[PDB]
């Protein structure tokens, strides 16, 4: 009920960008050079309330 839309990482690959994924769903994102989600996360789902590991890839460096 809880669609997940694939929203926009700024330098990052937004592999399916701009595509919507039912609560169940998941997908890896990944980022330029430095960059990483939360957690050192490498994937990111709508898990419920929306993307649980939140895709944006923070520089790690």
């Amino acid at each position: 009920l809880r669609k997940c839309y694939f929203p926009y990482l700024e330098n990052g690959y937004n592999q399916n960008h701009g595509r919507k994924f039912v609560q169940g769903k998941s997908i890896d994102v990944a980022c330029h050079p430095g960059y990483a989600l939360p957690k050192a996360q490498t994937t990111v789902t709508c898990m419920e309330n929306g993307w649980s590991p939140t895709p944006r890839c923070i520089r790690v460096k």
